[PDB]
């Protein structure tokens, strides 16, 4: 068990070699207990652990200890909820608060380079467990996609003197799908996935742990309303991926701005999109619909999720 | 229609808003291999003026999107099922298409790739592969070029040459001209890379004997991947080669094959870790996977 590094790309590989049908995440399961609104608990099959073994060493290759934590965020005690967006605003706020508290703990641990929060949703993208949950990896390395974003963000800031993310968030109007006092959700110009929405704080924040209580309440709303729109823009619930892009631990950055990326994986025609030869083999992406048309369609659908605006 | 560029990653988005049987309108009859224009091209010879926005880089979607119709036979399941002679005709046709793209001198890159399996979205059941002739280098290839060059400056040799010479434990197949191995840095559940033993940068540099031996290495390697998980496995194949049209001492062409079943025969999906973070997980070592693929490969010999 170790973290191997691709010497051509710098990518990391995490090499980590109850009755049937029972839910491991329901209240009363062996590791969950009872009387909780949100539970963060150790992953049964952890990609990273507090006490990783000596890594497998080969002469031409870099290997590092799989030192870290792999956590499951059990989002609600209720098993029969299709999506995060079906939970009340107050419950989503408790989920975000618990994830932030976990990150504050990680920000004390010298071994943690990165706090990666992500969510996979839908049987069609490999999620077999039906209980609402998300994942945290506390890692000894910065995830390669976030490293690339940090390096470009830094170079821009040094070259141009301002945060590029701040400039993008200020400009977004045509592709905006939702905004509140603290958050803007928009289809980026450079969208790659069939329904892609980025959620940014209007104030420059680079760590989840910088967010005020009000910002977290407004975040819960932006997540609920954006995911609600995705659930119906195609007529049936859409599988999606959500990832939090933030600074590395433990210190705020002037040049990087945190954001949630959401990849809705149905085309406008309800056809599932699979990352294949172009995407995985070349890092080339294709769209059969403009980001501008996709923003308009998401925004129209999203009107049916609004309570007062 | 245009190529958009992510300002944070450099990634390019091609924004572009049975047909392959003998007798159909675009195919005709009497052919073994056809290379024809894609009906929905992501790049074209006559792209329109790109959609511009002030903070972003946009490029005209200029190039070619081609379908390689591998056989006139509809009910062939995999490239590996075809006879060596037919696989040689496919590879020869693809190299002839690259020679034209080299001589015409507009394109930056010739990307040859194959998607196989209903489970990864290949609804068309007639065997085919694809070519994108592009005005940009694919970002994954650009990252490999940069790393290959920096190794070359620091060490004086081709890193790919050093890797190929060292591979034994994870070797699944070799012949006079090619080595197929599970890389130490594999990211997909069944991943095999096929390298020429001679340093070659471009598909167009391969001799006829190297093409014949490549047909053999692909047929046998894909035969093994078809059987290793106990049912035919969906896979992605991509050719990583230099940008057009000159070779280099520091970059070495290879095929990467991503077999997308875990050892249990269940589909691996690229999701939040892979697509969100460029982070990859393996529940089996590359070494154990190479042993299983090599064992399966012995039956294919
Ligand atoms: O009893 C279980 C069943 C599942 N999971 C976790 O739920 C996630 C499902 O996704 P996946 O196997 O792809 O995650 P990874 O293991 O790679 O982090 C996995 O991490 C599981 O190990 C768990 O902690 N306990
Ligand atoms: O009548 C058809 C049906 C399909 N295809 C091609 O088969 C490939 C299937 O993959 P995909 O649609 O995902 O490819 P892309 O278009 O993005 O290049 C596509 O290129 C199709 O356009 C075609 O040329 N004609
Ligand atoms: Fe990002
Ligand atoms: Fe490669
Ligand atoms: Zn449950
Ligand atoms: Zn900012
Ligand atoms: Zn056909
Ligand atoms: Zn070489």
């Amino acid at each position: 068990m170790e973290i191997r590094k691709d010497p051509f790309t710098g990518e990391y590989i995490l090499v980590s070699p109850q009755p049937e049908g029972a839910c491991p995440f329901c209240p009363g399961a062996p590791e969950t207990g009872r009387g909780w609104d949100v539970l963060i608990l150790p992953n049964r099959y952890p990609v990273v652990t507090e006490n990783p073994p000596e890594p497998t060493a080969e002469d031409l290759y870099e290997v590092i200890p799989a030192r870290g934590s792999s956590l499951v965020v059990v989002e609600t005690p209720q098993h029969d909820v299709d999506d995060l967006s079906d939970l009340p605003l107050g419950q989503i706020k408790k989920i975000l608060t618990a994830v932030a508290e976990a990150q504050r703990k990680a920000e004390k641990e010298g071994n943690a380079a990165y706090f990666l929060f992500f969510r996979n949703k839908g049987k069609e993208i490999g999620v077999s467990l039906t209980h609402p949950f998300s994942q945290i990896y506390i890692l000894p390395v910065v995830p390669p996609r976030v490293r690339a974003e940090l390096q470009a963000s830094y170079e821009w800031y040094v070259k141009h003197g301002s945060c590029l993310h701040c400039r993008i968030v200020e400009k977004e109007e045509k592709r905006l799908v939702f905004q509140n006092r603290n958050w803007k959700a928009f289809v980026p110009f450079y969208a790659k996935w069939p329904h892609e929405v980025h959620i940014y704080p209007k104030r420059h924040r680079s760590l989840l742990t910088e967010l005020t209580d009000e910002e977290v309440a407004d975040l819960a709303e932006a997540l609920k309303i954006t995911l609600c729109a995705l659930k119906q823009v195609a007529g049936i619930p859409m599988p999606y991926i959500m990832v939090l892009h933030q600074a590395p631990l433990p210190r705020p950055t002037q040049y990087y701005h945190l954001h949630f990326e959401i990849y809705g994986m149905y085309r406008p025609d309800g056809k599932l999109k699979h990352a294949a030869g172009a995407e995985l083999g070349a890092s080339l992406f294709t769209l059969d619909t403009t980001p501008e048309e996709t923003a308009a369609r998401i925004k129209a659908a999203l009107q049916k999720c609004l309570k007062h605006s």
